[PDB]
């Protein structure tokens, strides 16, 4: 019931708010002229109304406008040529956008033919799995096949994660070159009419590699045991779907002979391996047990988000109000652990902030600010 939440939201963004560490964020050490007076923000009101070309000229200022009309969430923009808020009077044609964050989002629901726990927008701790993948792949490509250094990643607070890159250069990328970011990074591919979404060359590319070796960590868990993607014919006949029919029967006949999925996995691979691809060569491998994998684990990203410079993103610390719950900063060091049920509603924390210095550090927000700090931290050091 979303008629609670304006006393809430107005408590939340008076004393829990982390104005200073936001406003370190965006305005990246100050250094270039109009870099905060230019950033679009968008808020939403009651009854999902929302407005665009919000913004402000300081830190005060945002807080006065954010405490005035107490928005049920907040989005980010991109920083433009001229100010949001002026761009009525700017001569048509110029105001442009011109620089912002490279942003990423992934959605539970886009793994909905490869979740059996959940469907829709609900989680739970045995398809969480699949977010903790897609952060360790993502990020590991972002840090080392890019060079990319300043990486946050965040709750989305119901269904996924964000993760927005900030680097000096990464922020001043084109449309299109984003574009070729997220088609290096994408291997699932296919809406509900394909059946089969993933299919690898006979050589792999190290990122290819690099991803399956991180999946083969998390799979007998992940995909065995708690998913027990082969544990009835309903269930496998789903995999059988993604290999040659000459050899279903096959394995079929091992499936029904084995007591669980984790004997069943290891028939698979054995006949996998054994498969003729080319009957013109004599070359085996496990290309169709990497791409089982491939389609059951690998992040599949909401990729709209990622490709448009103009982009409105929901901001980190922001509410997220079909949950309650706050859009907090995920620990890089800790993501196995990361529990998005221990995520903090803004209820939640306004029931402690006055349960017996009356600010976030009272709360069970305090530990999240610490992260962004973190994040903050690492930009300050790479300006000096
Ligand atoms: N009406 C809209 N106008 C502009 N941008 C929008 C709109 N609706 C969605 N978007 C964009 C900005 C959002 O932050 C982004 C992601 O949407 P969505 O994934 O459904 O929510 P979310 O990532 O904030 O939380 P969650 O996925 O956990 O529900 O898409
Ligand atoms: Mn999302
Ligand atoms: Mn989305
Ligand atoms: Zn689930």
């Amino acid at each position: 019931d979303p008629t609670e939440l304006p006393e809430l939201l107005k408590l939340y963004y008076r004393r829990l708010f982390p104005y200073s560490q936001y406003y370190r964020w965006l305005n990246y050490g100050g250094v270039i002229k109009n870099y905060f007076q230019h950033r679009e923000f968008s808020f939403t009101l009651k009854d999902d109304i929302y407005i665009r070309y919000q913004s402000f000229n300081n830190q005060s200022d945002l807080e006065k406008e954010m405490q005035k009309m107490n928005p049920y969430k907040i989005d980010i923009g991109a920083v433009y040529s001229h100010r949001p808020n002026q761009h009525n009077t700017v001569k048509l044609g110029a105001f442009q956008a011109q620089e912002k964050e490279l942003v990423f989002d992934i959605d539970m629901t886009d793994y909905d033919d490869v979740r059996r726990c959940c469907s829709s927008a609900d989680i739970c701790p045995k398809c969480w799995t699949l977010m903790t993948m897609a952060i360790r792949i993502i990020d590991r490509a972002l840090k080392e096949d890019f060079g990319f250094k300043h990486r946050l990643w965040v709750y989305s607070g119901r269904r996924g994660v964000h993760c927005w890159v900030c680097d000096e250069s990464v922020r001043k990328l084109s449309s299109a070159v984003r574009s070729g970011i997220v088609e290096y990074l994408s291997l699932v591919k296919g809406g509900q009419d394909v059946k089969k979404k993933v299919h690898l060359s006979e050589k792999i590319h190290p990122f290819i590699r690099k991803s399956i070796n991180i999946i083969k960590k998390y799979f007998e868990e992940y995909a065995l045991v708690n998913q027990d993607i082969l544990e009835n014919k309903e269930s496998w006949d789903k995999i059988l779907a993604l290999v040659p029919e000459t050899i279903h029967d096959e394995l079929q006949q091992s499936f029904q002979k084995s007591h669980n999925s984790l004997q069943r996995w290891e028939h698979l691979k054995k006949v996998a391996s054994r498969y003729q691809n080319n009957i013109k060569n004599d070359k085996y491998g496990p290309w169709l047990e990497w791409e089982i994998m491939l389609q059951y684990c690998f992040p599949r990203l909401d990729i709209n988000v990622s490709k448009g410079i103009n982009h409105l993103l929901k901001s980190p610390f922001s509410v997220h109000p079909k949950t309650g719950r706050i859009s907090v900063p995920i620990d890089l060091q800790k993501v196995d652990q990361f529990d998005p049920f221990t995520v903090p509603t803004i209820s939640f924390i306004c029931r402690e902030l006055d349960a017996i210095t009356r600010d976030y550090k009272k709360t069970s927000l305090a530990p999240y600010v610490k992260v962004f700090e973190h994040f903050l931290e690492n930009l300050d050091k790479s300006r000096k």
